[PDB]
């Protein structure tokens, strides 16, 4: 029974209200001319205009049975089909026309939502098609609005992106097809002797998704609003950046939008999310981009037996509470989740000249690939002219920033004024990686990202200058660039401190001074064990993939929780123990006392500190759980995703998705066949004269000395891409070690210290730097914290106008 | 002008008098039938006898005008061209027959000369052959011999395997034509539906190399002896070990010839090389494999300019004076080089049960590959039945070994008497790799070849209790393997011992007892640039690839080189004041005071020894100018030797040439045509009852939720043996950290210590490694001198019985 009749949970009592609100009795469709087995495609391009399936109308209450048609309109009854050929560069140029602009009467389109999908189950397309139908719902419901209201789910296109024609799911696949977008017949691998680049389905689908349990999924026609779909499936896949070049270059020009809305699959949006964003766009036409609040869910899984989806639930949070409130406040957000954010159109649009965010972030895609180049594509000129413009470090390697490049391109524009907001009324959740590999590749991912990103924004922080920003705006954007510099070195050094801070714990319990006997020994062993997981990490990650050698990374992760809860206790005990020391020496206890004990100060102040403000934080945003179910989880996995996840992302700067190539010969001499009889017939030279000639020939060729030929091909780019990685571990390596070095003398600088001196030389090195790193990490937390309170503050008194 | 007149080089003198030993007027060949466009192949397989260019014929002393045929008998005459299509396996069974073996009166192979080729210029290829052809020149000229003299070319057959059909160099191919064995028609792709494997052409030669230059080759019919040629071109390549299969498990099988004799290109024996080779296999019976002197050719090579030729050619003559010898003698030697040897062949076949040194030498092939079999191959069977069973470890990786999985096997048979000699009389020239890079690749396969063979070997000791040898034999055969174990363990810690010794002579220089000022600051400058360049040795290792970062390379070989500079200095400024200091003691002066100073004595009186038992034994064998002209740059070499290659080696256990796969989908939906009106012709559906059939279809798939899919897939084998190499540089890394640990207390270890007595500790640990380390090479050395005078004595004993 795949429809049921419609069923509302308890926290669909808004949707009921919703429902109240619309009167659902006058879905009438615009008719728009048909297509005419010999099929008169519009403007010679392959156009199909089907009948959906019988059973499909029969639902819809307008069904009649007396007529034939039903009495639906013609944009219910027919679905369409287009064969691109051309691929994004050329869709606008060629007279590519969606049904949306095809109308006697066209219409403009408010909020394109983008929905990227690559071989997700059904299950995570029904929870986002869930949401998406909701927020519609709501956004027609609303009564007292200007553009919202009677009508309003014509003003929005649902835009599937399915990337790669044989790797999409079946399921997911039927499920579309349920809904009456995808027929299996339609779909034309070549057209005039031309591949196909995409297939594009377009549909008014009145079926809307009742519930989706965890592992079917019913569908109901009973109190649906249509949604007008675009289901677009690519031939093969090329990541991501060719879908949202599909998405923004090819289809948003046609339908030139507002507001472009990206969702990823399994990405459930809040009942009325979508409406935030707009309004939020809306109030201020300074602003060019937006995100949103992003939960994990956490239905089934327990604080124990799940560890890790504890952890990123207390990152996730943490991040929602301190960062985007203050890159927001400043005006710039380093970056917008891809899962959840969206983009004003018109500001991501190219200068005359033709650079522009988009180009940015366009470029990765083509540079990075290899140099093989199809004579027949149609954007063969395009492609062959990037790749002959010369390109520098950054140029090349945009690819590692992805979409966190336009956030840059946009606040820095030439002559523009544009803005960065992030609004707390819109949530989604989705679904984190349970496992530790997927978690790995994940953050592999995210790492690369932000670093170069940081990078790149450093660089070239004189851009803003040119901007048209009020004199008092470039002052504070400087004010966060200079935030974001201190963090980046913060980051880049994060494993030499994270062993230096270990080191210093561990060898400040071995002092006779205090009464804990076994602190050598395990000193020793714990040195060891460390030393011997950093190499394995390395080991794993330059040579073998997550998914096989994943036992190695649990101990490992498990190692490092329990070094990371002995830390904890040496701390404490330090503490403790300096705190006994100044009640022993007989002197006056004041509270100057307490601060003028370095270890004391340092070990507890600046922790418990920092711990308050994480604290008032999560208070003040009515969000307080966090900080009790998961913080545990968090501290103790703190040190697997400075060591791990860094190690394996700077292994893996370069991504060498293609593989080798071969022309594999293969020259067609001929064949022997076999007749009835014995006989073999074959080809063979005859004649004298051309046995003769050809040997005559082959006399000529070796009688002759074999002139030079110096290889000067350009040769391949993963060499290029291999050279850059292998240069940025090594220098990631040597500078943390130089570091290393200078706190502890490991190196040669110990040859230059008296033995008598050498014990209290170290000590006075470890202090500094402790002191140093724990208040650098306060002080950032309390940057952070003034950040949010400014955000809350500015935010209630906007609502309050 | 192709051919020449035949000219006589100084050295050629020899030749000359075995052309006048030589008739040259009675080369008179067999008369056999020939084969009938349409071809009566012979037992239903394509086979040509085609006839040979007029020209060449004309050019051969026989040829009249007069005649049409021109005198010349049938296998003078035509060239013969067969298509093999089962492959290396079933080559026996089917029905394929060999000229050699097809007269009415059939030819018993003496000699088998296997030339292994890819992608060769045709100067290598025209230098082997022109030794071949001297060699064979020099058998039919010998007088009283009771096997050879006249008529000896025919038991001879020189067979030439290509290794790769499009990859062969075009210059060696034409070289090959004018030779007349290849013509470029006769080759077919495909027989009766069925792959053709490989093309193999057979004539018998009468056109010599007269001379080899630099640039060209001249080919001369004056004085030349009948060859019998075997030009086996293989459609694809299946590196080396598929071609020694097509060698021995299909060519001599049908040939069963004695005294199979392996060539490589570019390797030119001497004048009587072979007829030495031969003669060690005759006198004694128990002999199964032989191998000779491998000499480096230094013709237009500089001492200075060419430091690298010379590295290779001391460590050629050095291990052609010690290794070889002393190896012989004990009866079983590690490994025979592959570009120089030779082996019996009933020796090599296997028992009934199918286990002998063939199935272990074939089954790494098998084992190391993608696990992908073609159902249509006639091997599939064989195939897959290979990888069904189960394979241990040292099965499954016997790749590493290669041919030195052989020597053992031979030696240490289930109930057979075989030995390994060493002969040399036999001489051969090659051209080592003058770039660094080739040297890398080419060091990174003996390494890893060496190391597994010694440890397969040792595991594996106690096979040769079962064969029958002598009791003494086998006494004397578990000494040679304990020496075998010590060389393993030594050269297990080469990288760890050589850090050990470069630390403590560069910080012994540091104490201010002997008056030497920079040496602290220079220790110091010297310990970083160790470390960081093990460290670029390791990255560059598992993540680039040789030939684009040279450049790194080559400054880390001069840098090691600058240091192995320094620490002779040292060793030497240590000397001098050690001996200056006893005089400066005042106490009596004797001979056994020198011998009492630890630190004279280790460093000077081991070298010393080593230095001379060198000499000595390169002076014996009367080649003492190696001992001069490239001892310097061997020296200068050896850290890199130790270092470089040996990281590298181990960091690229696995060699993964497979790449990956793709099924890569496409379903042959259809496609649409444009006709010569605007309409496309296109095939949909239509009928209502299928549309709704379809989508009832949709519905019931949907509806159903998804059962469980566990993954229990067997997996690629890349995994595994990236696996298998982590693991080995893994335990690699950990034992020589833990030796250099104890040696120093580099790590934990310093803080069981006192600071006073962490002075006075490190000392005596330094010392005593020192002299362990020396003193073990030292004694090496006198144990193989101690075998090459053994080897000169018992040679000499039997040349003159
Ligand atoms: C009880 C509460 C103890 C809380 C300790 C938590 C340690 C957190 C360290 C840290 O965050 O360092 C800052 C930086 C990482 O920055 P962050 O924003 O937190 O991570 C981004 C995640 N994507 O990464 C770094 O720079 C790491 C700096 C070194 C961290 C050393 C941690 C030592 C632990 C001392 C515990 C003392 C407990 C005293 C309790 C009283
Ligand atoms: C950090 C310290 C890590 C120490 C090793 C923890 C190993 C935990 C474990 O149980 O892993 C076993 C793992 C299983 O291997 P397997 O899954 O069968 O391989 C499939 C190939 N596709 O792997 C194995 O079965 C091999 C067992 C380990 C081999 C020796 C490991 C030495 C590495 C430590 C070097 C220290 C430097
Ligand atoms: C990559 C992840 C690991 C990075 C580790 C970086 C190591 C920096 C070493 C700093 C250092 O100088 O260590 C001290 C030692 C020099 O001082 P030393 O005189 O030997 O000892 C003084 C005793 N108080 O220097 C040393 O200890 C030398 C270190 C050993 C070098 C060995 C090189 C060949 C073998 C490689 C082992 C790989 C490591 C395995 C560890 C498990
Ligand atoms: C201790 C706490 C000290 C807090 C001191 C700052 C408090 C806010 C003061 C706001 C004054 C704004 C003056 C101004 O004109 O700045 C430019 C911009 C308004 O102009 P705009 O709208 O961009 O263009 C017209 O206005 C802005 O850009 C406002 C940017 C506010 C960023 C606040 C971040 C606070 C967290 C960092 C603490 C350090
Ligand atoms: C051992 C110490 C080695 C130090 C570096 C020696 C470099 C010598 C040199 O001149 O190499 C330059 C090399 C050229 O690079 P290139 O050929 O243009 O890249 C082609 C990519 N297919 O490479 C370059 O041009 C890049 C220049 C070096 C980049 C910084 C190297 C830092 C590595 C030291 C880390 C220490 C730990
Ligand atoms: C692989 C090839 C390199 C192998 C190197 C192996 C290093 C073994 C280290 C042995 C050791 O224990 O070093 C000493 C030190 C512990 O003793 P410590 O108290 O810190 O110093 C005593 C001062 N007399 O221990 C140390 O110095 C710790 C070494 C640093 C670990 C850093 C890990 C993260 C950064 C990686 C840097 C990579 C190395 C770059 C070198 C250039
Ligand atoms: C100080 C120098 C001391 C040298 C002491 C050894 C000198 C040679 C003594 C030779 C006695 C041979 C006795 C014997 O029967 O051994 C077995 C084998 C002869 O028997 P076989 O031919 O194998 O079968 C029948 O004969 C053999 O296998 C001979 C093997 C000789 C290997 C000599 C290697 C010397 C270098 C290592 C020095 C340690
Ligand atoms: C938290 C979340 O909900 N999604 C994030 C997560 O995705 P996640 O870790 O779940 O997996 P991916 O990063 O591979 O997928 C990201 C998006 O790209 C699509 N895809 C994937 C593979 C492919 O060949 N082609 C293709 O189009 C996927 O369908 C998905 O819509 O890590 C990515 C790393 O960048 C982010 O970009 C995503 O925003
Ligand atoms: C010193 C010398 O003179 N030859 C050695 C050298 O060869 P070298 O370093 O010169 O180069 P290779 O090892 O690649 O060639 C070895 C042999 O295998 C053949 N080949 C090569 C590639 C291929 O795909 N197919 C193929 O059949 C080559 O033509 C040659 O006959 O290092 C090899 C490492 O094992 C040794 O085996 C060779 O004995
Ligand atoms: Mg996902
Ligand atoms: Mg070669």
């Amino acid at each position: 029974q795949a429809f049921i009749p419609h069923v509302y949970d308890e926290e669909d009592n808004d949707e009921q209200e919703y429902d109240q609100r619309i009167q659902y009795n006058q879905f009438q469709g615009d008719h728009f001319d048909l297509a005419a087995t010999r099929a008169t495609g519009l403007n010679g391009h392959l156009v199909l205009d089907c009948p959906v399936a019988d059973e499909l109308l029969s639902k819809f209450p307008d069904y009649n049975p007396a007529e034939k048609s039903g009495g639906l309109s013609r944009e219910f009854a027919f679905m369409r089909y287009t064969a691109v050929t051309c691929g994004p560069s050329n869709f606008y140029r060629d007279a590519y026309i969606l049904r949306p602009v095809h109308y006697p009467i066209p219409r403009q389109t408010e909020l394109m939502i983008v929905i990227t999908m690559y071989n997700e189950d059904d299950i995570l397309l029904g929870r986002t098609l869930k949401g998406v139908f909701k927020n519609i719902k709501y956004l027609e419901s609303k009564a007292r609005s200007s553009t919202w209201g009677k009508d309003s789910w014509k003003k929005i296109v649902v835009c599937i992106v399915s990337d790669g024609r044989t790797k999409i799911n079946e399921r997911a696949q039927a499920l579309l097809a349920g809904l009456g977008v995808y027929q299996e017949g339609l779909a034309k691998s070549r057209v005039d002797d031309k591949k196909v680049q995409a297939h594009m389905f377009e549909y008014t689908t009145r079926v809307g998704i009742s519930k989706v349990t965890d592992d079917v999924v019913k569908l109901t026609t009973e109190k649906v609003v249509p949604v007008q779909m675009l289901f677009c499936l690519k031939e093969t896949n090329a990541k991501k950046i060719n879908s949202h070049r599909w998405c923004f270059q090819a289809i948003g020009q046609v339908l030139d939008p507002k507001i472009v809305v990206l969702l990823d699959c399994g990405t459930q949006p809040s009942g009325r999310s979508l409406y935030e964003l707009w309004k939020e766009f809306d109030r201020d036409h300074r602003v060019a981009g937006a995100c949103g609040e992003i939960t994990t869910s956490l239905k089934k899984r327990q604080m124990i037996t799940n560890p890790l989806v504890y952890g990123q639930n207390f990152e996730y949070k943490i991040s929602n509470i301190l960062d985007k409130p203050t890159e927001s406040s400043f005006g710039f957000i380093s970056v917008l989740p891809g899962a959840f954010s969206a983009y004003r159109f018109i500001a991501l649009q190219n200068d005359i000249n033709g650079v522009g965010p988009l180009e940015k972030y366009f470029k990765g895609e083509f540079l990075h690939s290899s140099g093989e180049l199809d004579p027949n594509d149609d954007e063969f000129q395009m492609k062959h002219l990037m790749l002959k413009e010369e390109a520098g470090i950054f140029t090349s390697n945009m690819y590692l920033a992805e979409d966190r490049i336009l956030c840059f391109e946009l606040v820095a524009k030439r002559g523009c004024n544009w803005l960065l907001r992030y609004c707390k009324s819109a949530r989604a959740e989705t679904d984190v990686p349970e496992g530790l590999a997927e978690f790995i590749l994940q953050r592999r991912r995210w790492l690369n990202g932000s670093f170069f990103a940081a990078i790149y924004s450093l660089v070239h922080f004189y851009k803003v200058w040119t901007s048209s920003h009020s004199f008092g705006r470039k002052i504070f954007l400087h004010i966060e660039f200079f935030y974001q510099l201190i963090n980046l070195i913060v980051s880049w050094f994060s494993i030499g401190s994270y062993f230096l801070v270990f080191r210093i714990l561990t060898t400040s319990l071995g002092d006779k001074a205090l009464g804990f006997a076994p602190g050598k020994i395990l000193s020793v062993i714990f040195l060891w064990l460390y030393l011997a997981s950093i190499v394995t990490t390395f080991v794993l990650s330059f040579g073998n993939k997550p998914k096989g050698t994943e036992k190695f990374y649990v101990t490992i992760v498990i190692f490092f929780a329990i070094l990371m809860a002995y830390m904890i206790f040496a701390a404490i005990f330090m503490a403790v123990h300096s705190i006994q020391d100044i009640y022993r020496s007989g002197t006056r206890i004041t509270v100057s006392l307490f601060f003028q004990n370095s270890e004391f100060r340092d070990l507890v102040v600046a922790t418990s500190s920092t711990y308050a403000l994480y604290f008032l934080a999560s208070f003040l945003y009515f969000e307080p759980w966090h900080m009790f179910t998961s913080f545990v989880q968090y501290i103790l996995l703190s040190p697997s995703y400075v060591n791990v996840l860094n190690i394996y992302a700077f292994c893996n700067i370069d991504d060498i998705s293609w593989g080798t190539k071969g022309e594999v010969g293969g020259k067609s001499l001929g064949e022997a066949k076999l007749r009835e009889d014995g006989t073999f017939d074959v080809s063979v030279p005859i004649s004298k004269e051309q046995i003769n000639q050809s040997y005559l020939d082959q006399l000529e060729k070796i009688r002759d000395p074999a002139p030079p030929e110096e290889k000067v091909l350009v040769t391949n780019t993963e060499d290029y891409y291999a050279f850059i990685r292998s240069m940025t571990v090594l220098v990631w390596m040597f500078t943390n070690f130089v570091v290393i070095a200078l706190v502890l003398e490991t190196g040669g600088f110990n040859q230059f210290v008296e033995a008598t001196d050498l014990a209290n030389l170290k000590s006075n090195r470890a202090a500094v730097f402790l002191t140093v790193i724990l208040w650098t990490v306060a002080f950032m937390a309390l940057f952070r914290f003034i950040g949010c309170i400014y955000y809350l503050i500015t935010r209630l008194g906007r609502e309050i106008k």
